[PDB]
Formats: structure tokens, sequence, C-alpha cells
RNA sequence: CGC
RNA sequence: CGC
């Protein structure tokens, strides 16, 4: 089989069938969606890609699953079972559009704000894709698999399910599905994976020893569920890695301008989205807010339409091409404030569109000339339990940020801006901003 | 000043004349060019790009030159000439096309072989071109900057001089001119060997911070050159080492190199019918970006995928060489040769010799089924000093098929060992 | 506001 | 034929 030299896991073996998978047009774009979205415009070292953070995930799912398979094959874990979780790694990050986070994260629910979508439905979408369009359900069967159930198990790996909700694999199997994405505590392989590789682009330092982690995993009962579980002396190593989710949520994923950047490039394609014309399957042409639901289109759709706007000389295009051009002059929005919800609602997608007039609408009643309309207004919505095993008894078992932009760089704007943002937060009972 | 985390060299500070150059599109171009070119579609890690190499080499120079200054006073370095050799590194890079060096080292050969393009010239035009569009000249005078015969430092420093032939600079500071690009020991070369390393996972073993700091211009030949000192030599080894495996592991790999020509291939039958706008309303091809900046500015690794995602008929060709790198039916390995004492192959033959690898001899191929590739890399002439005597001193040929049968395979194998029997070229290997 |  |  093939060996890709990674420089976090070094040499990463591919099943054959792995690699037809990989050699497609819907695996390959991976290669233009940029892991951490704008954060490469605040970070040089971020220039890593979707495609070889999938390659990881699709590597660790493997070797958790075949250690957990050595020491206990009364788990009977087959290698169809292994075939099966590392697709699923390879494949869970599928459906990741331009500037990964910032499209399923801001770009669609402004654009679109009645329509609900994830990056998640997209994988699955784009994986049933995959296959239609390269015939991998015979190479599939070659290789030991059984396509109507193994699809529908890679599918509930990284979807979720659609007593006992899943279908591809039966509960004596249920520690299985907890591998590739775990949706109860959020450890899981592909976490491992960014952190280390995260940490390797952005020059942050890693604690976290993934591969103890994995050498000594087991399966145990706990409360009747066979969950994969760490060993009690190896929780230093957990704190290693909470520390090191801390440090990565703090220095790179919310980072002031990096945000910023990323509510600019979604400017810029809200102003583009009525010009672009993206072809989909029979020659229909689909916009940038609808090309998720045609995955031919869907497959063309990645970090290229920054580009695509930028070199473009369409007049209609001249508007979203200069908000790009202000990124590259580094006249970005200007940072007026930050908030916490008191004890409330999440702030939902649906709603992400009309929070700059509600913004522009609150009445600070000590009165300055400026005044300043919702387009000047960017509001950005920032989203943000594990069991043991001594070895003497081994299967014994033992929120939302709301940051406020001006888009207006003038001290009266900003002045201005801000006490709309304080008023703001009080009419909605936020905690009070400085 | 601005500081910028970077990886390989932790916090960078920018001196505010370079965050002016930095924030201009002319530079920030450099995020849309691979630093290994194809060498992406062979190492996953491979993801990185000129600009922050070229941030990187800008850091490197400015290190090296202030050490230099304040180690030894005698040396008069001011500040002007720290800027101006930080500019020269952080601009080095600037005129580099798609893909690197695939741009500059086969397709321009191939597409203009009457033209003598490097990409070392394209920074000078681009520098120059950055400089004007966005009006750096008032901003280095503000800066303590004297920009016509700086301009003209940081140019030669660039590419060269056109008796002492440099003008931006009097001999008495020639040493200024070896810290960007020189014996080939340069800030340059440090940057991409770390940064190389990093993504490639190799390892690095030489130590640039070591040598900086032990660096010494010293008289030699009555020319004041940078010499490291006597306890480095081993450092030195070990840099000359690194740089060896990176060549032969990462730069000449074969997939990589094969992956390449077929990126060059998709650009030549694209070449009549991509239209990129520049100054004026001119419109230029992918070929002719090069003399006119306003369209290079425009021209990066993004042609890749706007042919890959054409729907023009007359796009079809090249649209399809790019879906099939995506799909792994590459071009396939015919052999190796090298010209043994012979003329060094040069760029303005490359075109020709596809057909003269059919011309030499069941199936038989035509000169469409053949691909040439010349790979090229570009102890002494680096001198040490002692601590108590403080200022003296003491070609490749790759042929590649395009029909991937075993019978095409075989035939085009002895096209090529006779061809190699015709020009006085080794006889390869298995 | 590439602290 | 991302040894
Ligand atoms: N708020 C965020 N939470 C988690 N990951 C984020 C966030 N913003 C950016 N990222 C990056 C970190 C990783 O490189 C990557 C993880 O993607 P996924 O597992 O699909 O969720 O996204
Ligand atoms: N033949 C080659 N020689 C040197 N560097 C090369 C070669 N091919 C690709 N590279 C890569 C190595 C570095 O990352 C970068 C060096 O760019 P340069 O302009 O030569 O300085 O290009
Ligand atoms: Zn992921
Ligand atoms: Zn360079």
């Amino acid at each position: 089989m093939k060996v890709i030299n990674d420089p976090i896991h070094g040499h990463i073996e591919l099943h054959p069938l792995l690699v037809r998978i990989i050699d497609t047009p819907q695996f390959q774009r991976l290669r233009y969606i940029k892991q951490l979205g704008g954060g490469y415009y605040v970070f040089p070292g971020a220039s890593h890609n979707r495609f070889e953070h999938s390659l990881g995930v699709g590597y660790l799912a493997g070797c958790l699953v075949h250690a957990l398979g050595e020491k206990q094959p009364e788990l009977q874990i087959s290698e169809r079972d292994v075939l099966c979780v590392q697709i699923a790694g390879l494949c869970h990050d599928l459906g990741h559009g331009p500037f990964s986070h910032m499209f399923d994260g801001r770009f669609i629910p402004l654009a679109r704000p009645e329509v609900k979508w994830t990056h998640e439905q997209g994988s699955v979408m784009m994986f049933e894709h995959l296959i239609n369009s390269n015939g991998i359900k015979p190479v599939m069967e070659q290789y030991g698999l059984i396509p109507e159930e193994d699809i529908c198990f890679i599918k509930e790996q990284i979807v979720g399910p659609l007593l006992w909700p899943y279908k591809g694999r039966p509960e004596n199997k249920s520690f299985l599905y907890e591998i590739v994405s775990n949706k109860r505590n959020g450890i899981d392989v592909a976490k491992w994976d960014y952190f280390a590789r995260d940490c390797h682009h952005l020059g942050i330092q890693n604690n976290f020893d993934y591969k103890r982690f994995i050498k000594f995993a087991r399966v145990c009962e706990v409360d009747n569920e066979l969950r994969i579980c760490a060993r009690d002396k190896e929780v230093g190593n957990l704190y290693d890695m909470f520390h090191t989710r801390n440090s990565l949520h703090r220095r790179a994923y919310q980072h002031k301008v990096g945000n910023i950047i990323d509510t600019m490039i979604t400017d810029a394609f809200l102003k583009a989205d009525d010009y672009i014309e993206i072809t989909g399957a029979g020659g229909k042409k689909y916009r940038i807010s609808t090309a998720i639901d045609d995955m031919e289109a869907y497959t063309k759709l990645t970090d290229n339409i920054f580009l695509e706007i930028l070199y473009s000389t369409d007049p209609k295009l001249k508007d979203a091409r200069e908000i790009l051009k202000q990124i590259e002059y580094r006249n970005l929005f200007k940072y007026v404030g930050e908030t916490q919800p008191t004890g409330q609602i999440k702030i939902k997608r649906e709603d992400y569109e009309s929070l700059p007039k509600e913004v522009a609408s609150a009445k600070p009643k000590v009165l300055l000339d400026v005044k300043l309309k919702a387009e000047d207004f960017i509001v950005d919505v920032i989203n943000m339990h594990v069991s043991f095993y001594c070895k003497t008894a081994p299967n014994r078992a033992i929120e939302q940020l709301i940051r406020v932009y001006c888009k207006k760089v003038d001290r009266k704007s900003l002045y201005a801006a801000r006490q709309y943002f304080v008023q703001w937060c009080a009419d909605r009972n936020f905690t009070k901003p400085q």
C-alpha cells in the first residue's frame, strides 16, 4: 500500500480503498479550503488546508480502532470495521465550504436565514456524490465491504443518527461511533489531528501526546454502554490536551483581527452573491449561497472564489472586489466591543441577519452628531465527562461571545458605534461592555 | 513596531516602512503561490506559500545586518542600510510566478524560447511596480531613506549588477551585498531550509542563530566578506548536508517533478485562451503577463483552478490534464541521464528535446508522447576567522511518457537510451 | 488592529 | 508509480 509522509504523523499507510476515495475531485477539493479560514491573514504559518487534516483524521481513526482491536479481541473488530472508520475519518470534512467554518458558521446564515445547513450534512451529500460519480461501491465490495450498510455506517459517524438509534452497527459496537467525532464529550481523533497540526503551523506548543493515549485506551462497561476509556494514570495527558484546546481558541480561533477578517470575506461574498455563477449538474447555474444545493457545483466552490472576485473586472462585482482590496491594504473593519448573553438564549443563526438593525435602532440618547445605518455595523456571534479505568480492574469504571465592528473608521462613528453597542446590550440584557 | 508570530522564527518585529510594503496587492500576491510548486501534490505538509517565506527572509536579513553593525561599529552600518537590506529580503521573491520555480524554470522556456526571463527580473519589475502603485517613495523619505539611490541598492541586492559594478552602495560596504543572496550562503537559504524542513518533516541540523551571532566581516583579498567563526565549521557541514538532503528528497522528487510537468503542459495548452487584463485594458496571456506587472499581479496559482473549473470548450485539453492530476493518472517515468562532460542543456533548447527523443530510434511514439525535464541545482569560497585574530581569515535530465500501456512504455525506454547515445549522455540504470 |  |  501507499505511504504519505506527513510532518505530524510521519509515514501514513493508506489502504488501496482509501486511495481511490482520495483520488477524486470531490476529495482533492479539500486542498483549496484553508483549515483556519481567514486566520491565515493573521498567522502566516496557518497555510494548511482541509486535505492534510483529513488524511490525519483518517489515519488516527484507524490507529485507534486497530489498537483497540488487538488488545480486546472480544470486541470482534473486523478489518471491515477498520476501513469504515478510516473512511469516515477521511471524509468527515468533505462538506466544508470556502474558508471552512466561516462558510456554514456565518455566510450561509446571513445569505439564506431560512435554510438550515451544516458542513456535516454537506459531508454526507458530498460523500454520496463522491461514491456515485466514481464507482466506489464495486471497489468497496472488492475489498470486503457491504455497501448498503457500510455506507450507512460511514454517514452516521459523520452526521449522527437520523432505544438504540443507529442502523449501521448494532449496540455491541457503539464504541465505534465515538472515534471520528464524539458528540458527548468532544474527545475524538479529529481534535487530536488539528490540535497537533494547528499548533505546528501557529507555533503554539502542544503538550498532549496522542500516541500514549491510543496506547492505553480500552473499551469498558459504563452504565451498560461500551465506551472508550483512558487509563486512570493518564489524567495528566488529558489535562494537557484541554489546555492546548483552550490556548488555540483563545489565541487563534477567536483572534480579534482574524474574526474581523472573516466577516470582511463574508461581506464581500454577500455583495458578490448575485453575480457569481457556478455551473452545477445539467448546466444549471448556482450562486455562492445556492451551490450547497447541488453537489456538482459545490465541488467547484472553494477558496478560489476569493481570487475570482479579487481578479474580476466585472462592474457588478466592484463592491465585492473593493471589500477584498481593503483586506490587502489592511484597512479592516474596526473593533467596537464585546458582550455575553446572560443566562439567555443562544442567539440563533436565523437571527444573525436582524442583529445589525437592532444595533442601529438602539437609542443612545446621549445624542451626538453622527448617526449610523445597519450596513455600517457588523455583528459577530462566536459559538464555542471522561470515564477512566484502573489497571487492577480493567473493565470496571471509576459559551457565546458577541462582537460588534463598524465599517466606518472615523473617530466619531467609532465613538457613536460604541454608544449604540453599549445601548444595544442593555436592551437585550447583555453584560456591560468595557 | 508591529509583531508577526511565525512558526520558524517566533516573533518578527516589523518597522513601519516594511508594513507599508507588505500591505500592498503586489506583496500579498505571494499568499497565492506555493513555495514548492507542484511538490504539494506529493508532500501534504508543503502547503506553504511564498509570502510567509518572504517575511522570514526580511527578518533573517535584518538579524544578520543588525548583529554585524552592533558588533563591528567600524563598518558604519546605518539604519538606512538595515532597512534597505530588510526590504531586499522582503521583496527578493516578488517576481515568482504560478507554482514558483515551475514557472520560470520550465514554462516560460517552453512557451517563449526567445525571451530570457528570471523571477529575480520579475522581482525588480514587481518592486518598482509596488513602490509606485502605493506611494512608497514619500514613506521611504519620512523614514530617512534616499529613494533614488536606495531603490537602486535594493534592486541590486535582488538581481545583481548590470572595477566596482554596483552603484547603490560604495565598495566599503561590499559585505551588504552578501546577505540576501550570494558562494551560496545567505539568509534566503536559511529561511527555506528551516521552513521546508518544518513542512516536509525532514530534520534541519543547521542552526542559523549560531551562525548569525558569531559572524564577522573581515578583509579577504582586498574585499570585505562575511566570515564565520572557526568553531562554526561543523554547523556549515550540517548546512551543506541538509541542503543536499532537501534537493534529493524533495526538490528532485520523481513524482513531484512529473506533476510539475503536467501543470506546465496544462498551461501551454491553455495559453492561447486565457485573458488577463493588464495596464490600459490591454490583454495578456499566461506567457506574456511577465511583460506587464499589472497583469502579473493577477497571475497566481489560481490560474490552475480557473482552468480546472472552466467550461470553455477551448480549454478542454488543458482542463483534462488537470483532471488527470486529480485522478492520479500521471505521466510515466522512463529514465534518468546526465550530460557528463558535455555542454549543459540550455533553456532555449527545452522545447526541441521531445522531438529529438521521437527522432532517435511494433508500437511507435511521437513527440506528443515525450516529456523531457531538465533538473538543475543552480568546501571553498567560505572564509573562517579565529578568536585571537578577529580581522583576518584563513544537471539531471529525465524523460517521461504520456502513454501508460506497457507496450508504449517499453518502446519509449529505447527511444530514450538511443537518444543519450546520440548526445554523449550516460546510459541509464534500472 | 498579523502585540 | 504521494515508498
Ligand atoms: Zn475535522
Ligand atoms: Zn527565496
